[PDB]
């Protein structure tokens, strides 16, 4: 029996905290992995926290130069949601410096991309055993969501990318069944750019809000049917949710094209709620600091910038970073819909801080039927560490 | 099938030790969380120790200022009863600086109150996944039992509080089913004050002995039916079981009103045994040191101060603190009644001791059919630690 | 369905190693409990290593004075056989400075004796939840096997002791069912002395080889029927298996009375093999060093000193100490008999060595159908530790 | 129901990474065992990493002289594939300084050889409980595969060795059922030498590529039927896959006899793919550095040196060492054949490096239907450690 995941995304008014691991504060004395790009995904029985290790530990010399993105030592592991990425509760998942993982109702599927930049291999694991393989088709840093992939009625959908990080690249959709690749598709997006999508299920379709690392300060949107016909564009809303981005005033908005002129970016998410959208963004406009989520009326389909709800999760005095989407299985929450949840990565260390290392901890939040008071569930580590001294 | 928990509380003559974790002594070298407010609760298969972490570890710099009550880093976690609140056996439960948790026969329900003082949110988890939410109704430190909530025939009952910690506040009863809030009630207690109740089941009803942080050195009592009609008052017995409290002589006793004149307090418990009561208190009258339990004949219904049984668990040379109630499931003990058990928190560090940190360890005791010799299962940590030096 | 344990003890020719935990060597850097009196017991699914913690860890200051026998901090915990008594794989069992534990086919029963010397309480746990209680009947250090208790057809049999450690004391037999005490018996042994028995099943009866801490250098033997009628005596064999003991020549032997004249002792074991006996002893005659096991033809029923088999397990350059018996469930080994197994405790530290601490590690051995070459599976820790310096 | 393992070995074009534990890098701060000879084996539910501990930990003084091969403290333990050989996730397996382990569909069988050189005992464990025993038949370091043994239709086959490490020795085949030895055989190989075979299933037969520590730089091959009739020889291919070995040009090749003239060696593997062979070897010809795998057309049956595929896994600037074979159960991968997988041991420390210790980490790779880009999933530890200083 599969976890069908066919329902509609609930309409939520606000977000309550799910979890907070204190990974970095604990790692000051604890045996915690140095890691980046954590994310959450759930099965009918548990929600887990996936992460990319730097094959080393906080407060140790091997944490030096952990600002580096890709390395032979980086592995995908997992723990229970809320737990710290410690050694002693960690499940090995895949060798990976870019990843995605998700459950199909019967078993975990995980994809781990590793290898050399010009010829990376993506190892598909299902049930903790390699089953398939995707080679780099364009020869330039084959990568993936860095968040939950999406499983609907037994098939699992995710988005990859190959090509420049600064100009046109190439993006595809992959679909597997019990670890086996049964489908793929090229996305036609000229003038567009899609990195590190954050996807979820919604009316039996894969909705994804991605990252434009080329020119858009608006987020590319993508809605994938099971037959791998797609709808690609930008988040209509007249509010920019990438970082770096311009003010909210000097911004227009487009359903179709990238707007903004600044390049760069950060991974992020958004949930549709009919015509509206809960969109995620850092508080700072130019730095990875602070985190809030906004509800834009009609923002999914219009260039609207009408805010009816807003909630701060990390204050702008505290570092954040990545954020992504996932959903609670109907088998878990009991609802008749899919409870939208998100996580925020909270980067500490280099390049912003006084360390030889870079790492991050996380907070997870879940959609509820009420408005939630603003606050800051901040990281709370005191830098530098002993290793930095 | 639910864990019905409908029986009568056994009549016990004394208490034998269940467990002792040595959390602080182990934390001198081990990787143990800095924590406060631990408590125990059981399922048909295990008893667990819940606790509030300070998002950091003993002997580490992040343990500084751990005397603080509320923080963004405080989380509810759990281990097996008797185990130390270590990192490597810990289950993440909820983000919380005030909490309660209990099992319904099918799954753990946990409530974790966190957020800002003036608008705290209580996240209801059931089965390790947020399901409901209670916002602060009175805008002043929404809080809860800091001990086991109570489940009877599938519904789970607990008591919250919002308002001043020094004068009249507001208290409610909440009732949920599989994580969903299906009921609540306002408690009318003018001139009264209810903090951190310690509840248990007894003839299909929730019996609670609470804390008066306003003026009573006697403990408010509360007996909750499943329909959320209640009976609120004070522990009749002519003996005061709060701290600070006066002598046993210069005290009268009331079934109805607060007596004593000193304010302040500490969380504590009591079990009814017909008309009598096993009541819990620190040995010192003005400090959180020592621990004994007393059996007052007719003490539940009279202002009696007749002691038939007495048992010292912590001597008055050693620190203690909180104490609370729980019960063994009939599915566990095999009895035809509910075995009354309690735990004592043993606070070490600030404000009483020579540290930058505050933490605590625990001992658990269970009702048996015999008298048990007095002794001191004391904490045993040697302060200050390396971090303090 | 129960684990009937009704078979005969196999006849084995030699012993192969089961396990070795390296607990102390690992504890030089690892987070290992300071412990004493470890022992093994098995269920139809696993064999576990029980031990008494000193509520502290190796290489830590709280390990000071760990030579002390009884303390409020000493707890019974357990791990998998062969694992180290580490914090992070440990199951809490009971508060105990003297203990026994055993499985009935359905659940673990454990007994943990703690409290004050003159009024100790023994807390009976079954399935990790206190169920019964035995108070000190003679008021002088109520204690027990310090090794596996014995379960036959659902009932569990063990031996306790109360009274002097140097003269006549009092010893009883206890029998429980699912944690409940259903029987007990006084053992009439005037001029005799029984400490820390090492028992096993054999033709549906409990065979025990104990310790005489009064005057015998021979080991008291005891064979318990399920109705609690017993046969008490001494190990007939003309060879002394206690420490301190005299030479093998200047010794006679008795089936009935204590021989030897030296007092003191150490816990030890023996298996019957028809009329013969595998008997366990240290190599040294006056110190707790070295370990070998001997097969005495007709030694169970005669004062024989005829050795047909012999096997050294610890050489006399290396420390040992306690040793005890247990059996593999027929459900585990597959045999049509009960495979005799033993463990040796290897004490390190005080009083023999240059430390502030005392601890021990273990080796487990199991009866096989062949002779096994002599060797020394010694402890291997390098003393003193960092803490000692 | 058994795991029949009767299928054919898949024909694979290349190898994708399964796992990488970073055991040594983590052990710079983590609590990781000092170990050697790790290997992988799988059940219908998980793949585990077996290893031989040195009964001590990295960065600790007890890691001194860990270059030693055999010791009383060396034990076989296991973790999940990809996990680090840490203390806190380790399963005790057997006391062993030479080992093999494998699953029969119902339970793990493990063999652990320990004891004195001249009379070693091999303890057979099945289901984590000793069941059988093999004594040294030739009196000179009884040893075994140091990799997965092989189970076909409920019976488990493996190869042992007794005798000189430099000249003729003696080798046997053992076959067991649920831990019980039901068969054995002498291998007639005069002028030959077989150490540390690496075996796998293939058409219901045990195929093994071994190590010649006498004179061959080619690897002895062995194909074992269930009736214990065998076919013994050398890997036909005209390419030498041992280390030390000569150039590929000044080498001939033999299906039958040892070629090469240099002695010494290292454990290694090979898979048949019809008439071809995937053969494993270090990159260096004289040192244990680098690792690649080659596909020789017709290499299994001819003295061919025709390479159609090649893949570098460890570069020749980085240390490697042992490598061995295993297979994914059909119950795991879903294929209609047995997916060939291998692991490479990556030795660090003595004799090559600036330490008092020797240890190693690992990488696991699995056969896929495509060519995989060359790279170096190297160890990555920075030597010397703190302990070395
Ligand atoms: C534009 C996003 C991708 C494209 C190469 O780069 C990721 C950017 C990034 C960041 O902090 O902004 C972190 C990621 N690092 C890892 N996944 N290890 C970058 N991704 C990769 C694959 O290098
Ligand atoms: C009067 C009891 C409550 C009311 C605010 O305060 C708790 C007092 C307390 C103590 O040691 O006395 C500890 C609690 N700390 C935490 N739960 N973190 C106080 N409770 C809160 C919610 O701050
Ligand atoms: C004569 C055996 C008993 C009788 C009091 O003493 C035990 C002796 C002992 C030893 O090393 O010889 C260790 C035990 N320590 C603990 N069990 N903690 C002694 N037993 C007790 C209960 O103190
Ligand atoms: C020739 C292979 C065997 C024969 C005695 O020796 C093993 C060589 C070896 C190495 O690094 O080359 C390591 C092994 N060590 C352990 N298994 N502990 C050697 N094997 C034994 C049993 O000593
Ligand atoms: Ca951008
Ligand atoms: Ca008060
Ligand atoms: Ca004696
Ligand atoms: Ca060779």
């Amino acid at each position: 029996t599969y976890m069908n995941n066919t329902e509609a995304i609930c309409d939520v008014k606000g977000f309550a905290p799910f979890s907070k691991d204190n990974g970095i504060r604990i790692g000051s004395r604890g045996h915690i992995f140095v890691i980046r790009e954590p994310f959450v995904s759930c099965s009918p029985i548990e929600c887990r926290t996936f992460f990319l290790t730097q094959g080393s530990l906080l407060n140790d010399k091997h944490s030096n130069g952990t600002v580096k993105d890709r390395s032979p030592f980086r592995t995908l592991m997992s723990v229970k949601v809320g737990q710290s990425p410690n050694v002693y509760q960690a499940r090995f998942e895949a060798v990976a410096w870019s990843a995605t993982a998700c459950h199909d109702g019967k078993k975990w599927m995980t994809v781990g991309v590793t290898g050399p930049d010009s010829k990376a291999v993506a190892v598909i694991h299902y049930g903790g055993v390699p089953t398939d393989v995707i080679n780099s088709w364009a020869g330039d840093i084959l990568r993936t969501q860095e968040s939950s992939c999406t499983c609907i009625q037994g098939d699992c959908y995710w988005v990859m990318t190959d090509g420049p990080a600064n100009r046109q690249a190439q993006y595809r959709i992959y679909k597997a069944n019990q670890g086996r690749i049964i489908g793929q598709a090229d996305i036609s997006f000229n003038g567009g750019h899609i990195e590190e999508c954050s996807c979820y299920p919604n009316d039996g379709k894969v909705e994804c809000v991605c990252r434009d690392n080329w020119t858009g300060t608006n987020r590319p949107v993508l809605v994938i049917s099971p037959d791998l016909s797609y709808r690609v564009g930008y988040l209509c809303a007249g509010i920019p949710s990438d970082t770096p981005r311009g003010e909210d005033a000097q911004f227009t908005g487009s359903c179709t094209s990238p707007m903004g002129n600044q390049g760069y970016g950060v991974k992020g998410f958004g949930f549709r709620q009919g015509t509206d959208v809960w969109m995620g963004r850092t508080i700072s406009r130019t730095s990875r600091s602070g985190f809030e989520i906004l509800r834009i009326k009609n923002g999914w389909t219009q260039t609207s910038k009408e805010q009816v709800r807003k909630q701060v999760v990390v204050d702008n005095l505290n570092w954040s970073g990545y954020s992504g989407s996932f959903t609670l299985p109907v088998e878990l929450s009991g609802k008749d819909c899919l409870v939208p949840c998100f996580w925020v990565e909270m980067i500490r260390g280099k390049p912003e801080e006084k360390t030889i290392w870079t790492s991050s901890s996380s907070i997870v939040m879940c959609g509820v039927d009420y408005e939630i008071a603003d606050w800051s569930w901040h990281d709370g580590a005191i830098l530098p560490f002993d290793i930095d001294k």
